[PDB]
């Protein structure tokens, strides 16, 4: 039903050049896979006012677009037209396997970044796999070979809280109630705190940051496409990291 918020046409206008020959993931990410994945997380794009629902979709696609961007300053249609260009960590990467009796690593497998949110480590592939009913510890490559599974891992991240961090979904739909600690840290509801949730240790609270700006660029472009206002507190330049 997320299709009632974002049409196939709008989805492609947003992720405009993802299938250009220069992109590693060309041909991978499809609108039908996105819609199928969304069906497994009913609340996504279906919680709150029509505007909250549009921002929920735009923010999700904007943050994931930054994580997989292939854009550059003078890119065709701007740097914010190049999200979803990659589907797996570039380079030699690493094993990303840490001791865990709850989410044991499978021999010979590696848990490097895969998919829209660049899911990493066995302790994340484990709970994400359980959430979607797929054994991602034994078959982590499915996050880079099956687009529906790929999108599902990203939505799992979007919809899952990591207390004290709320889920990004809760923040964008206006369901997050900041603690006294959050208020003291300057973490107010908005797109900015979502960036903080995702990679605040490295990007937030130290003034202007090009990574934060790139995330906002995607968000504003996508909100413009769906026809919704951005909401407040878009940056995390002055927010203490979670
Ligand atoms: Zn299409
Ligand atoms: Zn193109
Ligand atoms: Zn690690
Ligand atoms: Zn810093």
């Amino acid at each position: 039903s997320v299709s009632s918020i974002i049409s196939h046409a709008q989805f492609d206008r947003m992720l405009l050049h993802r299938n250009d020959g220069a992109c590693q993931a060309k041909g991978f990410y499809t609108y039908d896979a996105f819609v199928a994945a969304a069906n497994a997380f009913p609340g996504f794009g279906a919680t709150g006012s029509t505007d909250a629902r549009k921002r929920d979709v735009a923010a999700f696609l904007a943050q994931t677009s930054h994580e997989t961007t292939g854009g550059w300053a003078t890119a065709p249609d701007g740097a914010f037209a190049w999200g979803y260009c990659f589907k797996q960590e570039r380079g030699a990467a690493a094993d990303y396997c840490t001791p865990s009796a709850q989410w044991p690593c499978a021999p010979g497998k590696r848990y490097y970044g895969r998919g829209p949110i660049q899911l990493s480590h066995n302790y994340n592939y484990g709970p994400a796999g359980r959430a979607i009913g797929v054994d991602l510890l034994r078959n982590p490559d499915l996050v880079a070979t099956d687009p529906t599974v790929s999108f599902k891992t990203a939505l799992w991240f979007w919809m899952t809280a990591q207390a004290p961090k709320p889920s990004s979904h809760a923040v964008i739909t206006g369901k997050w109630s900041p603690s006294g600690a959050d208020r003291a840290a300057g973490r107010a509801p908005g797109f900015g705190v979502i960036t903080n949730i995702i990679n605040g240790g490295l990007e937030c609270g130290h003034g202007q940051d090009s990574r934060v700006a790139d995330r906002i660029g995607f968000y504003k472009r996508y909100c413009d496409i769906l026809g919704v206002g951005y909401g407040d507190n878009l940056d995390c330049y002055n927010q203490r990291p979670f």
